[PDB]
DNA sequence: GGGCAGTCGCCGTGTACCTCTCCTAGAGCAGCATGCGCCC
């Protein structure tokens, strides 16, 4: 595959995140709800929050 | 066809503590206690 390098910021990294818990309770609760739900994620617990 | 540029709508904006008040809705319908008129 190919990639390009990119530089994202304080809080659009903080968004993007591997735990649906810890995104909705930072900003934005009901549109990472949703994509969660759309996505049928799953949470296994992995640090503080 | 291919757009640039412009516009519109949604998201966000430090932490703990103390005191005073007002409000849980508002209109229709029937029961009741009161005032006043009536017949003896």
């Amino acid at each position: 595959a190919q990639f390009t390098p990119v530089l994202l910021g304080i809080t659009k990294a903080s968004l993007n995140t591997n735990s649906f818990i810890s995104a909705a309770s930072f900003q934005e609760t009901t549109r990472v709800l949703t994509e969660a739900a759309i996505e049928g994620k799953s949470d296994w617990l992995r640090g503080l929050k």
